[PDB]
């Protein structure tokens, strides 16, 4: 299903199915917008170390997504866990109290 | 409105309210009960004695109960701060994790 | 080790079997009581009046006790709320860890 | 301060600024993007090629954010579930501790 794209002044064409056609258009947006500012502050004007090396960066911005995720993730874990021990810590001092033996002089 | 009551060989008149007079054959049978097992622990059977022990152990049972419930009180306040405390890491937590400062190479 | 203890409650000369580690219990009771009778009396026979007395004491400490239950029943329903929010925090967990990825070519 | 780096990626030297500290990352993403450029000639100009890479890249990423917006919308209620027990165990607190007592005379 080939759909031709125009970014930063070059042709490319992909196949993507329709499903995707709004995702690749919006990659496209992004990626057009990457190597306008990476020219700007770079001051390169060659296009295909432009891209190169905007590639490498989002590559990196992936892994650095995917860490997020991954801490989160660990931070949720910890959370939870520390909500299931106020849980225990409330069941144990319920019976601890419910439990105490009554006194009596005789 | 005078309750007539037979505890432990006992006649006596309470004056009590129709809303009340199922808790005053309640506590009628408590004590009825209380007294038959302290009789029974302590070989006493001189009425009058038996009651003024019955009447000093109750006493002192409801101080207990009335610690249980501070007790309990103390302890559910606890409860709560730590799980308030555990929503307050999850926000501290959610917020340390998402403002991570992105990097690029260039 | 009970030994008797001599005690004084509304004019009556009364001896109870105490341990020395509730002595001070005793003691509380023995002001309670007599406050009680007091208090009593002036709402209202030593031996009748210790029995009415009793009769109140009951009753409150079974209200006491209804305290306790209500707070534990109560208790039970928070720990539901609870548990069921942690079982949907490891469902939703797993709901969104688990997402395949997508790719266009 | 960011040095020069020489890279190789698929056949291709690149000159990249990079700071020492971001290194170990910059060998990470290269050798990612040879790993992207291979699958993707098979699959499938190196130019060309180096697009096609980055648009997919830049879909995972949006799907990568997706799954940390998820996350957090997800929390969000998590929270709110956790709040409203906490403010009903108080509630209850109150209602429970303050019951007046009764006395039969
Ligand atoms: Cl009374
Ligand atoms: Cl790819």
């Amino acid at each position: 299903q080939p759909v031709d794209l125009q970014i930063f002044g070059r042709s490319l064409r992909v196949n993507c199915p329709p499903e995707q056609r709004d995702a690749l258009n919006q990659a496209a947006e992004d990626l057009n917008q990457r190597l306008q500012d990476l020219k700007e502050r770079t001051r390169v004007t060659n296009t295909e170390q432009l891209v190169f090396i905007a590639a490498l960066n989002i590559s990196y911005e992936l892994t650095q997504e995917k860490a997020k995720t991954r801490d989160y993730a660990s931070s949720m874990e910890q959370r939870i866990r520390m909500l299931q021990q106020t849980i225990e810590q409330a069941l144990l001092e319920q019976g601890r109290i419910s439990e105490r033996p009554g006194s009596k002089f005789e």
